């Protein structure tokens, strides 16, 4: 991706677009009781803790664009995918409006607490006062798209979230765009089917996990990746999707049967208009991270790649006994025979990604089950029930997460969420995590699961269908 044209809002009409430029995060009950090294992610060009440029830092993923058509490669990738695709039976009919926005199974409805984006955050007007949950109201929002339409600008906020020490210093906060909300709900309606078959289908044949269940989908993985494991990291893949992929994915979709037209929508996508602060400005490539679909799509997109770079090194190889799981840039597969990374990385390094070994990582090492990680957990079988496989998110990550909070109000929650990762690290490491829980007056406060219910019911989770 590449920005293209920066001038000041002003000059073109728009307000400055207000975003709130203190974090909302701050330190909880329990950040002294556990040791952790991250902190909120820089906000604004002032923060004291930069040791480098903020607005440079904060647009300096959109690396460039690779200026190039369709080739041989890219055309087997889409035709072998789309392959894999049609076995699913995808309406590309649009969706019943109050499904699209209000829910419906394999779609939960639109996101009240988000932003609406432009214009209604210039003019005061948030989606709560559009939409109803209550009373599934749309005569409103059929106001509000018409009166205003559809391909309206994007509003790019800074990304509150913790991160470490340096990627606050060097100041490289994620950004995330805001769809105006009419685009938001066109888009569920022109795909909202799409989404539903993927949610309802994560694995080997959508070749994505967006929309799973780690507790449950972890036990599926080794089964369908039964070959010799591949995984590897990307630095800034939304952000470094030349227009090519963009082609692809059209390509791919119109195989599906969406037409021309039901496509325009990834031309939004691709060739985006934004709005930050005070400034506004226009970008060729680089998926924005936010608007509708966009890790079904980065998933999508994914699936496109790897299978394109494998062709392009592997003149020999045999796609049907390939097998990937992508949640949007985060990818594992399995081929019968080993397969070598760095060779594909600098494939992918001559279409403009970057490609990087599996977690940070000194060369591309054999991955194993064992230091395998997907969603940055790993896997570990059951000491007893080996077929079943437990997700296992570090402590370390979990440590660092206790530590703060954007809402004390929620801490009972918070805690419970954690407690249901930190049960798959085991027993002793779970009782150790509720002592120092425990070790401050809240802890105690809490209504806090017992390993043995936790291990129980997700033993029975495996039970009743599906
Ligand atoms: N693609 C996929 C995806 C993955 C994540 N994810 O990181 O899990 C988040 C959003 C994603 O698109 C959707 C995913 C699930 C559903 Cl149920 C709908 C999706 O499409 C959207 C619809 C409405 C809004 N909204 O403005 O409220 C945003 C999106 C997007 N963003």
């Amino acid at each position: 991706g590449e920005i293209e044209f920066i001038e000041s809002s002003k000059d073109a009409g728009f307000p400055v677009i207000n975003t709130p430029s203190k974090t909302k995060l701050e330190p909880s009950v329990f950040h002294q009781v556990f040791e952790g090294n991250k902190e909120p992610a820089v906000l604004r060009s002032g923060d004291p803790r930069l040791k480098a440029n903020f607005e440079e830092a904060i647009f300096s993923k959109y690396i460039g664009n690779v200026n190039t058509h369709v080739d041989e490669y890219m055309l087997e990738a889409v035709d072998h995918y789309a392959g894999q695709l049609a076995t699913l039976d995808i309406s590309t009919e649009p969706m019943k409006l109050e499904d699209a926005v209000y829910g419906t199974e394999g779609l939960e409805a639109l996101d009240l607490t988000t932003s609406a984006g432009y214009p209604y955050v210039a003019l005061g007007i948030k989606k709560r006062d559009i939409l109803s949950k209550k009373t599934k109201d749309l005569t409103k929002l059929k106001e509000c798209m018409d009166k205003y339409g559809l391909n309206l600008p994007m509003v790019t906020y800074v990304k509150d979230e913790l991160r470490s020490i340096e990627k606050v210093a060097k100041g490289k906060s994620r950004l995330i765009e805001a769809s105006s909300l009419n685009d938001s709900v066109a888009m569920r309606q022109t795909f909202g089917n799409l989404y539903k078959t993927f949610h309802l289908n994560p694995g080997v044949v959508t070749g994505s996990a967006v929309g799973c269940d780690p507790d449950l989908f972890w036990s599926k993985i080794p089964v369908m990746l039964d070959g010799h494991l591949i995984a590897f990291d990307y630095s800034g893949y939304d952000a470094s999707l030349s227009p090519v992929w963009f082609a692809c994915l059209k390509m791919l979709l119109e195989k599906l049967g969406y037409t021309h037209k039901e496509t325009n929508y990834i031309d939004y996508l691709c060739n985006s208009h934004h709005l930050y602060r005070d400034k506004h400005y226009f970008v060729r490539g680089g998926m924005p991270s936010g608007c509708s679909g966009t890790s079904i799509f980065n998933s999508m997109i994914n699936n496109i790649i790897i299978r394109t770079l494998m062709l392009k090194v592997y003149k020999g190889i045999d796609l049907d006994q390939f097998r990937m799981i992508a949640y949007g840039d985060d990818v594992i597969a399995s081929y019968p025979w080993p397969i070598d990374a760095s060779l594909l990385a600098e494939a992918g390094k001559g279409y403009g990604l970057i490609m990087t070994p599996a977690d940070k990582g000194e060369c591309f090492n054999e991955v194993t089950w064992t230091n395998a990680t997907f969603l940055k957990r790993y896997f570990r079988a059951d000491e007893q029930y080996p077929f079943l496989v437990h997700p296992v998110m570090p402590m370390k990550d979990i440590h660092e997460s206790i530590r703060w909070t954007k809402d004390p109000k929620n801490t009972q929650d918070h805690v419970r969420s954690l407690c249901l990762l930190a049960w798959h690290n085991g027993e002793h490491e779970y009782e150790e995590f509720i002592r120092k829980i425990r070790s401050v007056p809240v802890g105690r406060c809490l209504t806090l699961p017992a390993f043995s219910t936790l291990r129980r019911k997700w033993l029975d989770s495996f039970h009743h269908h599906h």
